[PDB]
Order: structure tokens, then sequence, then C-alpha cells
DNA sequence: GATCCCAGCGCG
DNA sequence: CAGAACTTGGGGAGCC
DNA sequence: GGCTCCCCAAGT
DNA sequence: TCTGCGCGCTGGGATC
């Protein structure tokens, strides 16, 4: 009572509180859906509860946490549930507003992790409430089959993909992807809440191995546990997925009653799967899928001037069949678009707009809104728009989207850093110099040894010295002006000048009951990126923090640990590495094979269109001479006896039928301008035959190694001057 | 102290309070500019607090309104304000928190109305302060011009294209259109903070004019008197705008101390005509700027497909240089696309989605995010595509943008009714039937007379019937089933079925303190957008009901009145009308108008398309025959012989060039496919040539009057089954 | 020695 | 993702 | 007989 | 227009 949100059924809290079941929905719209409902269900025995989104884990969270949670409150007082009170019997339960809880949300895996957290709550605060069945799900369709009259619903996506690989024509039927609740009118819902049957499963518990399941998903002691049981899933699905057999859908005809167990088994996990698709990157190139659809898009619109952000995430939604949420795309934009200290060495999107700063770490930013981004020209050079020809494309409701992973010159993952959290994984890899990257693969290029690198991150004047195997220690720059008083020159990476400075100088300056007074005053001269304190304070204090070393005394020192080098393999698979030089030679790998593929590539389409080129000019030089006439000719004839004078049909066309698969035209020669009968257009087009023909011999007389020296070349040979632009302006 | 929002000054409320100069900024944007002008100026005498948008009209609320407005507790306790005090002496003047009160807001319209709402507050709570220079405002540059290295600063859109067209290069400078505070940077904002001579001005108090111009700007007793201003106003800028005489920009160097006089009587006045403009719709189509340059990029994109609300109005903002704000383009899109009772009649942009239900009256619509919509196919017939070569587009930063006004085919502004809130006028037309308009109009182009006709809404199931000049009665149907149940079946207009319902059954089912209860009880069936009240009560209160009349109990009547018929005519003025008839005849003229304009552009269009068809004939007629040679032939000579041959240049585009005033091409001629030397292609050819020749005269023989008939005939011809459509589903 | 809290990012 | 004030004028219903 | 409050829509 | 919780993992700094 008094929660504003409150859409309680009539016998809250009454004579038959045990027979009024609350629903748990997440989100406004299910919340509508859920009122759409009520009136086939009635509001006497229904009430409505929205949710926030995803809930706190009790289990993994501090008592002060559980205390100051809003939602886990308000759920509390709706239910009536008490404090370390056991509900182990009826007369307890009609202490409870409600009977029966019934949760509903998408059919994704997101809505599978709210259950989940729900179930890890009701169980570690009052887990006897699972022995009387306490928790039913309804379920709601994902797909919608249309013929004529008949309409199909499908619970799960791979039921679902096996009945459509099953049908004589796919076009008979129009396919509705429900991936939301909003998706779904409320006149569905009146069918939605007509059948109980078909859209109630009840929480069956089973035993102990129901709660080691929950502990083993919850618990934060089974980290571990959660990684070799996520492996062993992995590789399951790895054999089926090479030997083709199908798996076992849980969405079955009798299935009416579930267990926690196959509820944690067999989609939990896949929410955890997909968290791991998600969060870790790709080893090939550094992104992750969101990233990689953005710069998919980016590549596919070719945008020549400034785009809003807003914009281009709702094109990326709508071309890319992005199906998560827009807030994500924007965040994504202003990641990649990201540029100053301590942030992307290599920034793909010019932050054109207040993208963030040193001040706050990008937590500064302006609203995604007003601010504009373009391609800037270093993307493409890293991508080469060529190398897309060979790239694995996928297909998301038969359209046509991104690949599964680009393939630039210079390995990207170990260029810009990756922070990845997966579940039962996680990824933190620090940041490195391009130009020592692209030195040391041309030195493995020509058979050298591949010199050891450091990390360092764009205009950080601060050294970094390994401390230890993935052990480094980042420090900053301190200066002694006079005897008394000291300048701060530079900070350590992922040290905000905000945060450093409020949470060091005034703790430090006026001290605390443990601490006394230290320094005296302190002024700082900030640029626009640059930071720069003068600090004042006592000449004896300042001797002693000497003593006691400076680099000690300020904490301009922080240990940095890189031992959770995990990212995904060319073949799409989790891998832990150890050292850069590892990742390296792997990407050194793939990169001189798909040379090979790209060589192989555009030596065919050069030679076909080297021959397309040639029969134009052999037919254009026929009619010069007057050897072919068309003039009032007959189209059938005319084409019957240009194959019999020995012409060949679209020798590009025909070069993209040997691709596909692993009567004649003739519209190339005879789709040209009256323009080509004049004898500047005759000699032009010599010209570019002449051409062709050299550069066709030029390509093939050379070698994989020697096309990426060029690459690189052009690569660093504009690198420069953008970066001079960086610091000219400036 | 204790607000959130408060960056406050360090002598907040201490000795020096009287040099406290807190800034009210409104916007988070603003509020960031200020916070970096504050290291310019220092925090110790300057307090930042931000608006929430726009404030209370205190002289126009109540106290009750007044009390519960956080707005002006919040700002009055950050001052240190007391109700009723008196502050006509430094002594209590030394009680507030903050001397002095500095205004600083986008430099366009909405700005001004700021600052003239917080002097009517200022000025009707303690006029006192105005006699002692309380307020200041702090302005900002609009426009930035860049040569090299000078800038130049205007803060006035008049004195800057005054500039601009007084430049022997416009391209010698690029101009940046600060619209707004958040294109500012940090950076520019010590510019800014570095100048107060350029950028302060102070309210001086000059005497009664200043009491009484403010109370003509907010009394609403003296509205007329803002008509009367306004249509003043309006006159002399006509008369400025016919004799191009300029006006007299305030934002003068020498301009540091304003009266406010001047301020309410030279830009306040600028917002109240921008405000009429976007408020107050336009006779010829019924559309207000906003949703004219919506249907204007609608068409441009030409979208075959569905597209989200958010994309749609991004592609607004950017390609239609629309600079007020993304969520009023939201709002617009959904107010054009809804389609149910008491709606609009027709629906221009299809609801594809929960786009609001008669339940609450568009209220209820879905997350203007998640819905789709696409042109109907209905509105280009409504504006033809021809008919656009005669509109007079605008330009707006030399951006080719929406023209002034659209040619319907059917007065637009009297079928889907007008609701315009503008500043010193209004507008309310109600709804009217399409055919019976169509009907009228091809009655007054046969010379008839017009039928009077009355109100119409689509679908509405009630009844209207006139009880006076500009005044008309709506009635519901309710009917008595049996003696003592009655039904109700249709509900006036504007009377949406929730609120009805709350608002007359429950406060007469069960009745008040004044009145008791009268019904039963109640029973409806509401179906997707019809109403179903079953309703039984005593068998004596219903016999007394029918004795007071089942309308009249019911509330199921209502009075309309339609005695502010003002809108913007073809000349852009506005103009007071009367009834239908005048409206409709003034259409009808225009329409005609332009009917003989269209004719004109066709003939001369067709003519020379005809012409450049003819050319082409011959010229390929020539080349069958061999009476041209162009086989290995230079360009120039070539050339020089086809003109001398007597073939005449680009008709189609030297047609063009007699549109824009008010050496020879030949690719037409020569960029055909070589299948036009095929005789397949001839004979095509000479049937487009021949038709073409037929079209232009069978065109020619046709009269204005004739070419109105079928584009009536055509959009009533498919205007049926679209609505049978809309009824064969349901 | 040991526990606790927080900052990094694509998501609800 | 969602929910939150005000403007500006006409006119209609509902209280005293 | 009269004052008061609210709904309508493109904007802060 | 803005502003508000939680997730999931690693590891580092502070506090006891
Ligand atoms: C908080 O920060 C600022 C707020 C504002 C106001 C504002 C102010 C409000 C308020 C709401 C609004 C809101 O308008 C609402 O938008 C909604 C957008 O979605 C649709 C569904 O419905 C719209 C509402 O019909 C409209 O009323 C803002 C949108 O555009 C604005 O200009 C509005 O309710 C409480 O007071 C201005 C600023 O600087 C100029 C700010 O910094
Ligand atoms: C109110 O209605 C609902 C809210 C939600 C949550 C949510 C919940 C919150 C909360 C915030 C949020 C918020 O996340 C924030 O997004 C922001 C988007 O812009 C940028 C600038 O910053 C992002 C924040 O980093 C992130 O924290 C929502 C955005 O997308 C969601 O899914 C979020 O703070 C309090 O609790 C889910 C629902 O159903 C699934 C709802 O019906
Ligand atoms: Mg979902
Ligand atoms: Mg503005």
């Amino acid at each position: 009572k008094g929660i504003p949100k409150l859409d309680d059924a009539n016998d809250a809290g009454g004579k038959h509180s045990l027979e009024c079941t609350l629903i748990l929905t997440e989100g406004d719209s299910a919340k509508s859906l859920a009122v759409s409902g009520l009136g086939v269900i009635g509001r006497d025995r229904y009430g409505v509860f929205p949710l926030r989104g995803k809930i706190l884990n009790v289990r993994e969270a501090s008592h002060k946490q559980i205390m100051e949670n809003a939602e886990i409150n308000n759920i509390i007082k709706i239910v009536g549930l008490q404090y370390k009170k056991s509900y182990d019997d009826a007369e307890s339960l009609k202490t409870l507003r409600y009977g029966k809880i019934m949760i509903m949300t998408d059919q994704d895996q997101d809505g599978s992790h709210i259950k989940g957290l729900l179930i890890n709550f009701i169980h570690h605060n009052w887990p006897s409430l699972l022995k009387h069945g306490f928790l039913e799900e309804f379920i709601t369709p994902i797909v919608k089959a249309s013929k004529n009259k008949q309409e199909l619903s499908f619970y799960s996506i791979p039921e679902f993909d096996e009945w459509k690989k099953h049908i004589e024509n796919q076009k008979a039927w129009k396919i509705k992807y429900y991936k939301g609740l909003g998706t779904s009118t409320a006149k569905e819902a009146k069918e939605y809440f007509a059948d109980m049957e078909r859209h109630r499963i009840l929480f069956r518990y089973a035993g102990p191995e129901d709660d080691a399941a929950i502990t083993l998903a919850f618990s934060k002691k089974k980290i571990d546990d959660r990684k070799e049981w996520l492996t062993n899933f992995m590789e399951d699905r790895r054999q089926r997925r090479l030997h083709g057999l199908p798996e076992q859908f849980l969405y079955g005809t009798a299935t009416k009653h579930l267990t926690y167990n196959d509820f944690i088994n067999k989609e939990l996990i896949l929410f955890s799967n997909s968290d791991n698709e998600r969060s870790i990157p790709s080893l090939v190139d550094g992104f992750k899928p969101g990233q990689r659809k953005v710069l998919f898009t980016c590549f596919k619109r070719n945008d020549k001037r400034e785009v809003k952000v807003a914009q281009l995430a709702g094109s990326v939604a709508e071309m890319s069949a992005y199906h998560h949420g827009e807030q994500a795309l924007m965040m994504t934009i202003v990641n990649l678009a990201q540029n100053f200290v301590g942030s992307n060495n290599i920034n793909l999107l010019q932050p054109i707009g207040q993208f963030g700063t040193r001040l706050h770490g990008g937590k500064d930013a302006a609203s995604p809104r007003y601010i504009f981004t373009m391609l800037s020209t270093l993307a493409r050079l890293l991508f080469p728009a060529v190398d897309d020809n060979l790239l694995k494309f996928l297909y998301d409701d038969n359209q046509r989207v991104e690949p599964e992973w680009y393939i630039p010159i210079i390995p990207m993952v170990l260029i810009n850093g990756a922070e990845g959290i997966g579940t039962g994984w996680a990824c933190k890899l620090p940041n490195y110099d391009a130009r020592e990257i692209v030195n040391n693969v041309r030195r493995m290029l020509d058979g050298l040894d591949p010199h050891p690198m450091l990390p360092n991150y764009k205009n950080f004047k601060g050294t970094i010295q390994e401390l230890g195997q993935n052990q480094y220690a980042v420090s900053g720059e301190i200066f002694v002006v006079d005897r008394n008083t000291v300048e701060i020159t530079e900070l350590p990476v992922r040290t905000w000048t905000q945060v450093y400075k409020e949470q060091v100088l005034e703790p430090m300056l006026n001290g605390t009951d443990k601490t006394p007074a230290l320094i005296s005053d302190y002024k700082e001269y900030h640029t626009d990126t640059t930071v720069k304190f003068v600090v004042k304070m006592t000449e004896e204090k300042l001797a002693q923090a000497e003593a006691a070393g400076l680099h000690k005394v300020f904490k301009l020192q922080t240990t940095l640990t890189c031992n959770s080098m995990v990212l995904f393999d060319h073949m799409g698979c989790l891998k832990k590495y150890e050292t850069v030089q590892d990742i390296l030679k792997e990407f050194f790998d793939l990169r001189l094979s798909y040379y090979g593929l790209r060589k192989e590539w555009l030596v065919g389409m050069l030679g076909a269109e080297s021959t397309k080129l040639n029969n134009q000019a052999r037919f254009i030089l026929e009619k010069i001479q007057g050897k072919i006439t068309i003039e009032n000719r007959s189209k059938k004839d005319l084409i019957q006896m240009l194959v019999q004078r020995g012409y060949e049909s679209d020798p590009v066309k025909a070069w993209k039928e040997a691709q596909e698969k692993a009567g004649p035209d003739f519209n190339y020669i005879l789709n040209m301008s009256l323009w080509s009968l004049t004898k500047e257009k005759v000699e032009e087009l010599i010209k570019q035959r002449d051409a062709k023909g050299r550069e066709v011999n030029d390509l093939k007389r050379k070698s994989p190694s020697d096309l990426w020296k060029e690459d690189l070349a052009a690569f660093v040979e504009e690198l420069d001057k953008v970066e001079s632009q960086e610091r000219e302006d400036v």
C-alpha cells in the first residue's frame, strides 16, 4: 500500500490472500500487457507490480545494500515478507498478502537472467517457500507464423528453426519475431491470458541438487566452478555443431512443471554464454559484437559528413538487426569515439563534440544527442575495402548484416586495449604504441625476432617499468622546483584529475583524525588535457616526504596486472593467453593466410575485368572499321552472330558466378554511350585496356609479404600528420 | 542551502552577500557553460542555479500554485526572499543571501520569454527591487564569422545579415550559427566570462511606463490590448518589408543599460509573433510550420517502408534545418498520425503501433520510439508531386528547405480541424466530412450555390444540430432497453471513455454529500473504439430521469462554439474569419489560380520534352539511313556539324533556364545505349514520340476546371476502399 | 593476514 | 526507460 | 449572476 | 531534457 506503481488485486491482504497471484513484470510495456490481460482475468485476484530492470544480487551484496535497496523493500512490503521469518507452514503463509508469485518477461536471455536473480533472492532469504511451489512463470511466444488464417506460435528459436527448415515453401507463411513485449498488442494479451495451460509453468522443487545448482549459478565462491561449467557447455555445443545433433528445447507440449536444475543448466547458462559473447572481445579485431555492428553500419553508410550520434545509432539498429537497446548503442559510440589521455590510443570515430576529458574519464561528456562524429580516414586504412570480399558475413532474419569479424592490417586488440567483463571470465588488456607494433610485425615479416614490447599510452608522459610477468608499475611525474615546493605534471593511467584531487589533496591537506595535516596550499594550472599541480608545504614535512619517497607519499605510482589475457580466437572459441607474443603470432599467421586469399581473389577479378576491357576494345575497333553492323538490326540475330563472331558474355558477372557456387548477355558492350564512337573515347579506352594489362602482371609478380609493406607504409604515411595536426592546433 | 543544483558562492549569506551575483540559466548546458566560466570569474562572488525550463506566471496563477511551485519556492529560499516583504531599503537588502541576479539563456525568442517571465515575477511580487537595478542579463553572441585568424561576433540576426549582405565574398568567411548554449564549448566560456562590457546589460527602471508595459505583456485582463498591439506591430513590419526599411536592433555597442519598455516592445514582442506563427495554422493547408516541415521531409525522403518515429524526427532536424527540439517533432508525428474517433478525420501518416485510443484521447499512446509509421498513399493524392514546381521554397543557412505553404486539391484546414493556442489569438476549428466538402467544391466549380455544411467527425455515430451562428450542440446515443435499464452507445466529441466514466459514473453511482446515489450498477462492453454502457438503476429514478431528460441527466450533450476562426491567409497575414463559406471561397480562388499556373507550366514542359524526343528521333533516323556519321570522329567537328545540320541543344535543360531566370550540349542525343541502333528500340522511340505528340495536344485542349475533376475523382476512387479496408478488417 | 569496497563496460 | 512543471487563449462545467 | 478550474497543442 | 539502481569479474587500496 502507498507505492505509486501498485496495480494490486482486490483481495490484497484479505480473506483469500492465498489466492492473490501478483505478477512481476520488468518494464512498463510488460505492465501494460498485464493490464490489458486483466480484462480477461479480472482484477480481484491478480495484482500488477513492475520492476526496474535487473535486481540486486542479495547473495553477493552486503546487508547495507539490502537495507538501502528500494525495490527489495517494496516487494517485501507488497508480498508481506518478513526478515528472517520462516515460512514453512500455512499459518505463517496466511500472513502474506499474496499467495503465488508469477514472473513473465521477454523470451530472450535477459528474461531468464531476471528469473534467475529472483530465484536466487527467494532461495537465499526464504528457501522454504520453494518447497511449496511458491513460484510460477508465464511464458509468451517469441515467433508467430501466418498462413491465410492459420497461425503458429513458437516459444523457442530452436524448435522454430526446426519447423522452418521443414517447410515446402517459406514464402507460404509470414514470420513475425516477437523479440519483446512492447511489440505484442493489447488484443494479443487476451489470447495470452486466455490460455494458462500453454502459458504457465510451475517451479517444482526437486531436492538439494536445485540448491547446489543455484549456488553454482550465483555464489561468488564458485567462480572457477562456473568457468569449468561454461567450458564444458561450450565443448558440448562445439561437438553438437560439428556433428549436427539438435538439442532438446525445454518448451515442450507437456512441459508444465520445471525444476530449478534444468532452468539453471539449460537456459540461464545460455544467457551466460550470450553475455560472454557480448563482453569478451575477439583476438582478430578487438571488437565486441556491438562495436562490430557499429563499424559495419558506418562502412555501409559511408557517411561523408557529420552525423548525430542518435541518428547513427538508429541507423545501426535498423540496417544491422540490432535488438537490444538504443542507449547501449549511444554508449558504444561515445566509447569508440573517445580520444583523450588514458582512453583509446586510436580514435576510429572523430569526437566532434564534448566527449569527455581527463577530469572525469568520460563521465563528464555531454548528452549523446547534441554531439556529432564522422569516420576518421584512418579506419578505412586499417580495414581496406577490398578485404571485405573475403569476410564471412552473417544473416539475421534473412538480411545481410555484419561479418563474423573484421580483418585489419595491425592487430587491433593490442592497440586500444580491451576491458571486457563477462560471466565466468574477464579481460583487461592495456594499451600499446602503434609504431612499435608495426615495427615488430615488419621485423616478424623479415624473419627476425619479435622484440619484447612494453605497454604505452598515447601522449602519456609517465614511465612504465615492468616489475614482473604480467606485472607493471605506472608512475607519474613529480618535480621539486624549490626546497619546499613540488610540482605534479603527470598522473598514472586510470587516475582522473578530479577524482585524484578530491581523494588525495584535501584528505591529506587538512587530514583526518587518523592522519594530521601535511601540506599548506596548492595551485592548479590545468590545460585542456594536462595536469599541473604546484604544492607548497612546510619545509620539514617535505624533507620527510623526500625521505619517505616523493612518489610514495603522493601515491603517484600504481600496480597493473594483466593475468587475464582472455580472448576469442579466429575460429570462435574462448582462449586464455599469457603474453603479447602469442597473440601477435596468431594474428600474423591469420593475416598472412588472408593475404594469400586476397591475392588470389584480386588476380581473378583483375583477369576478368581485363578480359572484359579487351572484349570492349575489340568490339569498338570492329565498329570503327565497319566489321560489325548493328544499325536497324534485330536483337536476336545480332546476339546470335555476336556469339558466332567470338565474343564472350559478361566476364565480370561470370566472375561472381564462381564466387557463389563455391542465357548469354552482352549488355556491358551494348550499354555504351555513342560517345564511344568518337576517336578520343577510343584512344582513352585503349589506354585503359593497356593500363589494366600492365597492372594485372604488376600485381601477379608481387608477393603477399610485399603487399603488406605498402599497407603499413601508407598507414604510417599520414598517421604522423594527423597526429601532428592533433598537436599543431594545440 | 540543501538544494542539490546549487553551486553557491563562498559569501552566500555572509558579510558581502550584496556582492554575490547568482546566475540564472535555463538548461544543464547553460549551467555547464556557467561552471566553465566560474574558473575565470572565481566562485567567491558568483553562484550558479539552473532553471527547470519555463516558469509559472505568478500574475496569472492562483496562490495555491504559488505555494506548491517548486521552482519559485527554491529560488525564494536561495535568494532569501520573503513573502509580502518590502525591499525598498538597504537594511532589508542585507537580509538577502545574494545582491544581484544575472539572467543568461539562449539568444532565441524563448530566452526573451524567460527574461519576460522573470521580470513579471519580480515586478508582481516585489516591484521596489526594480528601482535599485536589481537585475542584469548576460548576453551571448549568436553568430560567429571566421576568416583566417579574424573572428567576428554578432548578437542579432538583423545586424548579422546586414553585415553578410555587404561582403565582397561570403566564402571568404565561415559562418557558425550559435543557436543554443550547448554548442558553445567550455573554452569559449573563458572569452565570454572575460568580457562583462560586451556581455552585461542592466535593467534600469524608467518609470510607470515600464509597469504599464509589463502589465500589458502579462496581465490576463489586457488580452484585447495585446491583440491590437500585435496587430499594430504586424502592420509596421508589413510596411517595413514592403518598403525595405531596416529595423533598429538594440544590441548596440553603447547599449549597456536597458529599460523594461524597450525589452517588452522590441524582442519579447518578436517572441509573441514567433509563437503566433508556430501555433496558428495556415488557411491554405492547415499546417503549422512544424507539420509542414514534417510533410516536406517525408515527401523528399519518399520512404517506401516503415520508419521509426525517432529516426524520421532526426531526419527532419538534419535535412530541414529544424532548430527547436526533437521531442516537439515526436509530438507532431504522433499527432499527425492519430486516426481514432474524435482525432484527425484523415490520417496522413499511418499509425503503425499503439498511437492512442478513445480511452485517453491519445495520452495513452506507446513510447514515441517503439512505434513506426509510413506515408499513406492518400496524402500524395492531396499534394500531387507535379504541383511542387510552383511552390515558393524557403532557404535556411543557404539550404533548400520546405516551401511557404502547399496546395492541396481539397481545403485541408476544414478537414482535420485546427487547435492552435498562440499569443494574443487562438483557433479552434472542428472537423468536417471530406465527401461533403468535395461535393460542395465541385458544385462551386459548376457555378451552382455552395450548400451550407455542418461539422462531422469520422465514424462519429452521434448527431450534431446547429443552435446558432458558430453555436452547435453535440449529442450522444442513449437508449432504453427495458423500463429500468438504459444503454449508452455514443459519447460527445472530446469526451474520452475513461475520463467520462470516472467523472460521471462514480460521482453519480455512489454520489456525494451534495448529491445522493442515483444508479445501481453498470456493465461496459468496450470494443476497440466503441462505447457500450449498460446501466441498471431503480425504476422510479429512471422515470425521474426520463422526466428530466435522458441526455440531460447523463450529460451526453455539450455545446461547441467556433467564434475564433483565425487563420493565416495566402499572403501570410493574420485574419479572423466568420463562417466556413468565406474560407471555402478564398481557397477556391487561390486553387483556380494555381491550376492556371500549373497548366502553363505543364504545357511548357511537355512542349520542351516533345521537342527533345523529336530531335532524338530525327538523329536516330539519320543514323539508320547513314545520313549522319560519327564513327571515329573528333568531338569538336562533330558538334560543329551537328549544329550546322540543324539540331538544337538540351531543350529540357533550356526549359529550366527560363524558370530560374524569372556552350551547346548534345549529350541527350548521344547518351543512348547501342541498343538504340536496333530496330526494336527505334520503333519504341517512335511510339513514345508519337504518344507525347498526342498527349501535348490532349492536355492543351483541356481547361483548369477539367483537370480538377479527375483529381477529386481519383481521390474518391480509392478513398472508399481504404475506408472499406478500415472496416473490412474490423 | 584478511576482509571490504570500488572502478573499469555492454546490458536490463 | 520514464516521468515531471509551466506557457499561451476560448470556452465550458461546477462550485458558491 | 459570477468566479474558478481544466482541456486542447507546439514549445521552454 | 535528465537522472536514477543493479549486473557480472579482476585486482588494487584502505581499514582493521
Ligand atoms: C530536466 O532538464 C531540462 C528540462 C527541460 C524541459 C522540461 C521541464 C519540466 C518537465 C519536462 C520537460 C521536458 O518536456 C517534455 O518532454 C517530453 C518528451 O517526451 C514526450 C513523450 O513528452 C514530452 C512532454 O510533453 C514535454 O513536456 C523537456 C524536453 O524539452 C524541454 O525543453 C523540456 O517537467 C518538469 O519540468 C528543459 C531544459 O532546458 C531547456 C532542461 O535542462
Ligand atoms: C524507468 O523505466 C525503466 C528503466 C530501466 C533501466 C534503469 C533502471 C534504473 C536506473 C536507470 C536505468 C537506465 O539505465 C541507464 O541508461 C542510461 C542511458 O543513457 C546514458 C547517458 O546513460 C545510461 C546509464 O549508464 C544507465 O544506467 C535504463 C536505460 O535502459 C534500461 O533498460 C534502464 O536507475 C534506477 O533504476 C528499465 C526498464 O525496463 C527494462 C524500465 O521500464
Ligand atoms: Mg528482452
Ligand atoms: Mg534556445
